[PDB]
Parts: C-alpha cells; structure tokens; sequence
C-alpha cells in the first residue's frame, strides 16, 4: 500500500467540438476496459439543450484513452433533439451495457409535460442505449412508457453516474438505476427503476420522499438496498432511505448530518464488491461529492465500514471547484474517479492507501461556554477497525487564538475507548458558534469528526417567544420561533396574507427562561429575500415581562447577510425585545432569520 493519485483530463471545454462538458459515467466493462461517458453541450445548458452523449475508452486501465465517440448525437438544427445526462449499468451476468440518458426535444426537466409518446416532443423522454459489444455500438430505446405507471409523472430523468446489479438475495441479477419524477403535486420524487430479465423489460418502483433530486443506490451487506440523495429543498445535507425489497419500495427519508452537500451530485459505491455477504468487507462503502455546502467545492471522499451508519474517514481530493464525479471499482483493487474541475471532465485513480483512513468513527459533544472559560468534553471511539492502536493522538483544528488540546486512551479490538478535549477560549472573544474539527491520527490510518463551541450566547433551547406584534402561519411559515432555531433558513415573518395586516413598527420579544446578565442582540436577516429587512432598530429588556427598560441599544441594521450586532453595558434581564422600526426600504413587512442573545448562562 504505496499511496496513489493520479489525474488527467479526459475533455477540456472549447477543444475536441464542444465548448462544455460536463456530467460524468464511468464503468468497468467485462473485458476490463474503463468507459467515461459524458455530456458535450453545443449551447452549455442541460436539457433541451442539443446536447450529445460521448464516450472514451482505455484498454489499460486507464492510463490512456482513447478517441472521444458519439453514443447518442444531439441535433442543433431540424428538429432540435438532445441526449444528456448519461448512467452505465453493466449487467455482469451476461455481458450487456446499458447507457441511460434523456432525449430531449422542446422540453427539459422543468418543462416536461404528461404523456409517454415517443414521437411527442413535449415530453422529456427517458432512454437507454444497449450494447453486447463492449461500448463499441449501441442500439437505442425509448423506456418511458414502461416506468410511468401513474400519468401523474409528467417529468424524470435517470440520475447520472452508475446504477448497480444486485447480487445478493431473492432478487440477485436485478438491474437497479435510479431516476427523478415531477408528480401531478409538482413534487420532486425519487424511484429505483429495475429489470429482473437482463435488460429486456424495465419498470418502476414505489415513488420516494419529497424534496428529492438525483439519487443513487447501493447493495449494503445484508443485500437491503440504501438510497442516497440530493436535496433539491436545500438542507445542505444529502437525504437517505432504505429497501428491504431489492429497490422496489423504501422507508422513511432522513438527512445524514455528516454528509453536506451543496445540492448536487454525488456517487456510493461498495469498495469491495464482490464479497461475501454479511462480511466486513461487504460493509464497506466509498462516496464523493463536494463537501462545501456554499459552493461546488471541496471534492472529498469519505468512507463507511458500517454500511453506511457512519463515515469516520475524509480526505479532500479536490480543494478547488468540484460540480460532478463518479466512483467505479477497478479489477486493480483501485478506484476511478471521473469529475468535473471546472475545466471539463477529468480522470482521477486513487488507492485506499492514498485515503489513509482507519474504521474508528468517534464522537464529541457540542459545548457552551462564556469568553475567558476553559471546558473539557468527552470524546468516544467506536473502534471497527478490529485492531489495536497502542498510540492514538488527537489533533484539533480551532482558531489560532484559543488553547485546544485532546488525548484518547489505547484502541482495542471491538471496543469504545475514551477520550477528552480541553478548549480555552480567551476573554473577549466575539460571542457566536465556533465550528472546531477533530482528527484521530494513528499508525493505522486517519479518522475525524466536528464539534461546535458556542461562545458568550444564551441558550435558545429555554428561549420562547413572550410577545410579537404580527406572524404569518396561512400561506407561509412564518412562526415567531423560527428566530430561535438555529436555521438561517428559516424565519419569522410578520402577516402577510391578509390586507389589514400591520405595518410598521413591528415587534418580537424573547422570554429567555430565566435572569441572565446580558450585552447583546444577534441578527440575522432572511436570507432569500431583500424587502423585508430590518433598518432602524431599538432593543429594550426587562426584568419581570411587562415593564421594560431603554431603549438600551438604538441604530440601524444593514442588508448584510451575517449575524449583526447591537451591544449594549451588560445588565440583568429575564426578557428582550427588538422593536424594528422600520424597513430598509419602507416596504411593510419585517423577516428575521435568527436572534441570538449575548449573554452568561
Ligand atoms: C436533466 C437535467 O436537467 N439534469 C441537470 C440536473 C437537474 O436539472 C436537477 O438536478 C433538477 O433539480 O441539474 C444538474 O445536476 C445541475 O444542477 O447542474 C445538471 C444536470 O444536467
Ligand atoms: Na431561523
């Protein structure tokens, strides 16, 4: 295990006839050769833009490729047709490739209409290309009439990437590729389309969750399928499910907090494919996606030895832009890594020993603490690695300013080992919510996790809205307790929905559970919107809820989009209003996204 990354480009925007490529499928034939596919993009836009599908081949895994070839050729003149967004499926069972795409005519995702007609150039079709030869020819097919079972479905597209073959239970030899509907509710769902006959038939399964997008699938070791998605409602997680029937129907959609995303693709695979069921290994799972949750940046790969439950081990292939990428397992025992860098489509190939990882997922605890305080958490690691580390250490990443040091005890084969985390945060810090990493480092590889320490704020978990002039809760979710969730996406908004609403001023007060020495108020605006902004501004507190002191901090808020502050000499108070005067442009409504108060606890 001598570490390897390498990387090249396969397509490079503006040479080879396309002045952009993007979205990228890869696979491993049974001969053994590497297949990138992609999209060229006469116009640069996804569906109905003009757009073909593309393949390169390497005969020596992947070291060199092959010429670019055209799997399905887009038109840009009489009619207008596009092929786009490609998915490969081997079926390894008899030697068949699958390349799933769009055909587009008038319309793309957003635009589709209802119906199944081929010949209807209103609808985004759903097809698929098959060879026996390899990937070196193609015959092609329109699907959408076998996976519409509802009428409803007026829009899909298979998601891009790789789909998968299963290869445990009763359904072993299924054919599984995840698409994206637009049901007749105008929700974005999710559902496995499936061939249990190689490919001649296809169908649809049971629709999944709301605020779906592209998603993907993976055989976990016990053969329950999991579901991967992006969220097209913005979390900046990725959302899951699981199948307990081969693809056909999933639970309940959750979102995995250690997964972030910037609402885009992304690809899982099984690092070990071919093992046994029930195995360590068949637990083993790889992602890529881009980490960043504000831009398509950050290209990362983790790694789960637990089917997914956790996902102890990172590391940053890509510091820069990252808006697609692929996993494929490679015959080497290596992995191939097809992404977008922002200049097109480039191939990457890295080892497990690159990776560096060890299966230790472990946890800290969020903590609270007051400038000029020291604190000491907890640290638990669940050790899966199934060896002994006689020497682990712990490296913290926080600011430069403040002390932070940690220590775990001895890893043992199949057991939780302990640690601890002492921060030091100086006097006068800013008050707020400092994220701080944490990396396990060991002779046996790397595992790391985050924390985050708030400082100098009041707890908004014994906060409660004591008073507000004005909410909406008819059209919108406006609630007054939006203010105190934490979410910058999330707010309170004054009525709207009905003339008589009040205009300016508005108010909103906060009980904050009991007498607290405060100096303080954090604003956050509403972030999706400009015409509710807070401008002049008074707060006032008060010690027994109907007689209040001030104004206590007076001024005007700007159109800043982070936490602002409005300090005031620190005083004791059980409650605190901000009464908003007015609007940054006289409009008549008021929106804040968060209040944090300054404050000992
Ligand atoms: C068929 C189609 O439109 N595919 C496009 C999807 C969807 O539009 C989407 O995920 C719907 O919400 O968006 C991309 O992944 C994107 O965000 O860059 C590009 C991709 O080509
Ligand atoms: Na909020």
């Amino acid at each position: 295990g001598e570490p390897l990354y390498t990387e090249q480009d396969l397509a490079v925007n503006g040479r080879e006839g396309f002045p952009n490529y993007r979205i990228p499928a890869l696979t491993v034939t049974p001969d053994g050769d590497l297949l990138a596919s992609y999209d060229g993009r006469p116009t640069g836009i996804d569906a109905p833009g003009p757009n073909s599908i593309l393949q390169r081949r390497s005969t020596d895994g992947g070291r060199t490729w092959g010429e670019q070839q055209v799997v399905s050729a887009g038109q840009t003149t009489a009619p207008i047709k596009g092929f786009s967004d490609p998915s490969y499926l081997v079926d390894r069972e008899t030697g068949t490739i699958f390349n799933f795409h769009v055909y587009s005519q008038r319309q793309g995702f957003a635009g589709s209409r209802p119906g199944t007609d081929p010949a209807d150039p209103n609808v985004l079709h759903a097809n698929v290309a098959t060879s026996t030869d390899g990937g070196l020819t193609w015959s092609h097919r329109t699907i959408t009439a076998d996976i519409t079972p509802d009428p409803g479905w007026r829009s899909r597209f298979a998601a891009s990437g790789e789909g998968i073959q299963l290869r445990y239970g009763p359904h072993a030899g299924r054919l599984i590729q995840q698409y994206t509907i637009i049901n007749a509710a105008g929700a974005f769902q999710a559902v496995s389309v499936y061939s249990d006959d190689h490919g001649r038939t296809w169908r649809a399964g049971e629709a999944v969750g709301v605020g779906m997008d592209e998603n993907k699938t993976v055989e976990l070791s016990d053969g329950r399928v999991l579901l991967n998605s992006r969220d097209s409602a913005r979390s900046g997680y990725r959302k899951v499910a699981v199948s307990t029937d081969g693809g056909h129907s999933y639970g309940p959609v959750t979102i995995d907090r250690d997964l972030p995303d910037p609402t885009n693709n992304a690809s899982i695979i099984r690092a070990f494919p071919d093992a046994p069921a029930g195995s360590a290994r068949a637990k083993v799972l790889l992602f890529s996606n881009a980490a960043s949750q504000t831009s398509r940046s950050q290209g990362t790969i983790r790694m789960s030895c637990d089917d997914g439950q956790t996902w102890p081990v990172s590391k940053v292939f890509q510091p820069g832009s990252m808006s697609g990428s692929t996993l494929t397992a490679l015959p080497d025992g290596t992995y191939g890594l097809l992404y977008e860098p922002g200049t097109g489509i480039r191939y990457a190939n890295f080892n497990l020993a690159w990776l560096g990882g060890i299966c230790a997922p472990f946890t800290i605890p969020d903590v609270a603490l007051e400038p000029g305080q020291q604190v000491t958490v907890p640290v638990a690691v669940t050790n899966q690695s199934g060896i002994a580390v006689p020497k682990p250490s712990l490296q913290l990443d926080a600011s430069p300013d403040w002390q932070v040091q940690g220590s775990v005890e001895p890893l043992m084969p199949g057991r939780q080992a302990k640690g601890q985390v002492t921060i030091t945060v100086p006097a006068g810090t800013t008050p707020g919510r400092y994220r701080v990493g944490a990396t396990l480092r060991t002779s046996a590889g790397n595992a790391s996790t985050t924390f985050t320490v708030t400082v100098g704020l009041l707890d908004q978990a014994r906060m409660s809205i004591a008073d507000v002039d004005s909410e909406e809760t008819a059209r919108e979710d406006g609630r007054a307790s939006n203010v105190i969730d934490g979410n910058p996406s999330t707010f309170w908004h004054t009525e709207w929905s009905r003339a008589d609403a009040p205009g300016y001023p508005h108010r909103i007060s906060l009980d904050l559970g009991g007498t607290h020495t405060i100096s303080g108020l954090q604003y956050t605006r509403r972030q999706n919107s400009a015409n509710e902004q807070v401008a002049d501004y008074e707060i006032y507190t008060s010690l027994n809820g109907t007689t209040w002191d001030g104004p206590v901090a007076s001024g005007r808020f700007t159109t800043s989009l982070a936490p602002q502050r409005a300090v005031f000499p620190a005083r004791d108070a059980r409650y605190i209003r901000l009464v908003a005067l007015s609007e940054q442009t006289g409009h008549k409504y008021a929106a804040v996204a968060e209040l944090e108060v300054e404050g000992q606890r």
